[PDB]
């Protein structure tokens, strides 16, 4: 058996994470490895309000030759206190059905995706509406934003470690979560890459793996990028890329 | 490393999905994709309507017509559990009974709350109880695998059936979400491996730019098309990868 | 691809199911049919009756003998936790704390809920937390994987050690599914695979003709024989195939 | 301080125990005594041979004609239900579902378990769920009080009324145990008062000594005689001084 | 205007040296003693230091032949001490299926039922209350009979060859005094008898350093109670049992 | 017989159901009625919002500022835990141990299993074991009372404070039930007399005609109003009439 991702064109959707602009990143090491030709769109700081945006230029460049999807996104909705929201919005509804006799009006309780970038559920729902009306015929993962500590950019930007629910009561479990069940919900591959690397910088004998133990456990370095890619690698055995 | 599912013999029970006669050969099946790919010799039994009670009916006809060469079995059965309006039910009935019991001193007779596993066809997660332990039953020896529901939109075939696309509940106050979750409950409630084949297909047919892999656009957005067999055909090579055959 | 742990050196950390003396030859067992098939070296510290509280021990047993060559570890604990009646407790306990924060103004000094690892024996989850933090510090740069319970059924073992099959609740008012359930949540809570052995073996004592996967159908519905550890190996085999070792 | 009973009106829901046409005057019951020493006027409507699936009948009757008269309500019932094998059934039902929920932040739709009460005569907690609806819905501010069946023995009245004593379990598989606990536990479910006559009276007709409160040691050890019923009226009005009628 | 029930009445105490008009001789005055003096009960005491639960039947034998003609009402409070001697706690039945004659509607006919026996031992816990509520109300039938569970207790010193860990302990058997405090308190619906769960009401728990106020001595017995706990244990007491009546 | 509770002095534990300022003089307490009823003077401590963690603060508070003037103490807390999600958590912790005992022969050493009470604020059984404690200890000569936490159903106070009603398990996956029963299970625990005022009021919300007992069907099905307050002081009077205060 070959791997299904070997030699295919990648587009990768995220932030500074996957931001090509010190840090090798995840995708370069898997364009080594397998052979991975990468279209790079993830932007520092971007939130899953971006989606659409990245999703959209990937598109445009690349539309005829892109093979596949990875979106890895959703850490930063946490730091800026993005509230997790609601999937839907359901109401009565009457609606034709028939199972046996002749069709008729029924009552039936409707759902209605709620698309709002106000949310994190309603920025995942325009994201991955997006993703699939602009490649309904690739494949698309989703993968878990991973466990991240304290980061220190000057008086402006201090964010306390995962340890602290954010601005809107949260911790970074809602947002992990939410991406997770969005795989039932539309319908889409997820890897749970919060748990998979195994990288945890709650944990300092871990933080071999990220930038700076005294101002940036949030970014992880070269060395966490390639066990990123590494894990990566395995973990996408799963699924197939041309159909 | 070799495909462990690569020449093996398997039975696959289901639905119309399933079904070799689901729109004549209009529709080429993923198990038949997987013969054509992975040698994989079918044995389907899979029959169009069919619901999670037929599953002990389609075990035992594998079991009496090839029983002594099946090596594995894909169970991927639910989506007209939910269009039936199969009430969900519950998984176990509880109450207070003895059980002999000893840590540290004299085994005795000793009161512990005792779950027993609800066994009626009236009920989605009763018709598990049941379709699993015949499964289980039959052949306590093979890789069974249970595959959950696909997304699924509008489908009407006459007057006398029609059925709303999944943002309707059905007809005991459910969504398809009810019966997707349940089969992936049952992993753990009665060990047995789930291929969350709703997600990984990446198939919706509630957007539709992805009715490319549904029969038709205009009446049928619940059984995939070939198009769609292969998409699930490939998804499955690589998922099933995750498993043994010959243990 | 090559198998990524193909000819790794491999520490399991369990109890009974692991220990190389579980029935002394009567058992071969898991890691040693991996042994072969992969050229796995093995470092075992299971013994039988242990629970996750010893964990640790185990795992600077590994450390101290096998530091500087092991390259995997598999931590296969549980069952007894849930034989052994202890409380599931709590994963956390929180309290507002003042802290520094700060997104596009000057920081200041800010309310928020801060949570904080329960580390105490005295609970299972407060086991956990205290093992997978001491596999974590001892070997930060290492693949750790952990691997649900099996399902179980009756054992008798003596007069004062009978441990009633899992229908029943133990001592703490709790099914065994609380001890698998724990284990699978400490995937997200600590960062770290888990392997769903639970469910993905399809092995469950509980349905008599699976009865052939374990030691004794009279005495003994706990323990899995020769047979149900091959069917185990097999399983991790192809489960192991998406993770690393090296990386 | 005087007793809150005295010069009531109370409504007695019942049985043959309460029944004033049981054996006729050979017989004086329990709230005739009670009407000499308290002055409570009694309304009696139980019946011989009724069960709790005829509480709400009795209830409304006593409504209809004594609706805007009667102080408090006590309901004696259960041997019947046991001795016709009505199966104990389940409380609830449950199922996640959505609530509007807020606890410090934005109030939103949260996913929380909610529990519903199984309304069926077909069960024996669900008579009890129905009945005691029913008496809350048809006299929200009066005093109602639940009691406990006595313990019980033989019963032979004819070649087609036979029933074996307690120590038997009856045609569904459970001792009056289940049917006297059932009631104890709806104290807390549906927020009533309960005295516990099964325990209180200190009347228990498997111990022949005391067949001396029980209408005839050769056929009937389960109704009681005049000096049972007076043993009853004691303890009923010693037990009453815990609970207000007019509030 | 309601009269307590017990007044007047003659009691018969069964019990262990909590009950016991020895205990310490005069130095604690009983529970029995200040009910006799606020409802003028007349006691007949048979309690006696160390017994257990299997020394009901004979403490009921001798009231019953002593004052078989004059007592309206007996209380029992016992079981304390089969904590300390780490008396199994058993099981309270045996079953098996049994043929039965059964109608209901239809001509009798033989039906299979599951039928349960209470265990009659000396060697169990629930062995003894099986065996003790059986003799009482076949010695009393027509007597308002009462069981106390035991009181929650602590340390007790009393010399090289009695020693007693507090109640935080398991006994020589694995059970902490919890199971010997319930096992009394199930009899109840068990046997039909009324039960004062004196354990929870009396409100007095050795345990707690304070309370210690209501036992004998701080250093060396925190199990019996002093004349003060023995008040408190008579003034819970008299307003519990206003719940019962003595005369039918 | 005179009632024990007759003039005697009072000091009432508890949250806003006990706070004479919920709702201010909307609302008549029900330790106002008892003033009026039994000439029991109030030292009222209950604050609304509180939770059991708050009980050592107000026993202390009311030691402090009435400690040579009380006679008794009622305890209503509670239902605030079950709506802040607070874990109900384990009683004791236990470790075996090494005791000095005697029972016929020369004393020694031996081991026996021994129980150490969880004193946290972090779960209820932990608060309920450090607020008894206190009591206790403040209060070692004194009657002190627990009352069971009242049925509750929806309350809606805002933006950022809505309560489902008690159908709905909480922020914990726990439903009011556990709350209520651990305060009876601190009964023989702590060796603490309990009053079960969630049955005994007669008072669930959870049927609407109740409803004239609680302060607004509207937005708040959680305190009861004047009416609903008279109700409970009137079954508080009779309930204590079990219980001796002068000792």
């Amino acid at each position: 058996i070959q791997h299904p991702w070997q030699g295919k064109k990648v587009g990768y959707i995220g932030d500074s994470i996957t931001d090509p602009n010190n840090i090798k990143k995840y995708w370069d090491f898997l364009k080594e490895w397998l052979g991975i030709t990468p279209f790079v769109y993830g932007i520092s700081g971007r939130q899953w309000d971006d989606v659409p945006r990245q999703a959209e230029k990937l598109k445009k460049e690349h539309g005829g030759e892109v093979d596949a999807i990875l979106v890895f996104m959703g850490t930063n909705d946490y730091n800026s206190s993005v509230p997790i929201g609601e999937w839907f919005t359901e109401q009565e509804e009457q609606v034709l059905s028939a199972h046996g006799e002749m069709k008729k009006m029924v009552t039936r309780k409707k759902r209605t995706p709620v698309m709002t970038q106000d949310t994190y559920r309603g920025r995942i729902n325009i994201g991955i509406t997006q993703l699939k009306k602009l490649f309904p015929d690739k494949q698309i993962v989703l993968l878990t934003p991973l466990h991240r500590s304290l980061a220190n950019f000057g008086d402006k930007n201090v964010q306390p470690d995962e340890s602290y629910q954010n601005g809107c009561g949260e911790y970074i479990d809602a947002y992990v979560q939410a991406i997770k069940e969005a795989g039932n919900i539309w319908g889409i591959p997820v890897i749970d890459f919060n748990a998979v690397t195994g990288m945890n910088p709650m944990v300092e004998e871990q933080l071999i793996y990220f930038y700076d133990a005294g101002y940036d456990r949030l970014h992880p370095d070269t060395k966490g990028q390639e066990r990123m890619a590494r894990t990566l690698m395995y973990q996408l055995l799963a699924l197939p890329v041309a159909f």
